[PDB]
């Protein structure tokens, strides 16, 4: 993946919730390490899964973000998620 790609996919596409690796709209289900591994998230593909179809309050971003872009951001996440968010 290319990161910085990613990164600017975050801050358009997932940030207006996620902003900072938070969730202002289910504040248990934030984007910290801890966070995503207590749900099964923290791994590329689950990521790119829930990017593709959404989930509850969670938009889907298929067919609006390519397939690039969401494997990008996703690898984002992970890589954020690993350096420590804020
Ligand atoms: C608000 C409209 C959001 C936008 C924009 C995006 N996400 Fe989100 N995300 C949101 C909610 C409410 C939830 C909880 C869904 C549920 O009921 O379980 C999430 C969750 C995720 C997760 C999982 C987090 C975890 O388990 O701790 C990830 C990894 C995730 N979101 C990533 C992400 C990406 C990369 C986004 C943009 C492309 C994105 N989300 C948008 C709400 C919102
Ligand atoms: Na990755």
């Amino acid at each position: 993946a290319d990161l910085a790609n990613g990164a600017k996919v975050f801050s358009g596409n997932c940030a207006a919730c996620h902003m900072g690796g938070g969730n202002v709209v289910m504040a248990n289900k934030t984007l910290k390490k801890e966070a995503l591994e207590q749900f099964g998230m923290y791994s590329e593909e689950a990521i790119i899964y829930q990017v593709q179809h959404g989930k509850n309050a969670m938009p889907a971003f298929a067919g609006r973000l390519t397939d690039e872009q969401i494997q990008d951001v996703a690898a984002y996440v992970l890589d954020q998620a690993a350096k420590g968010w804020v």
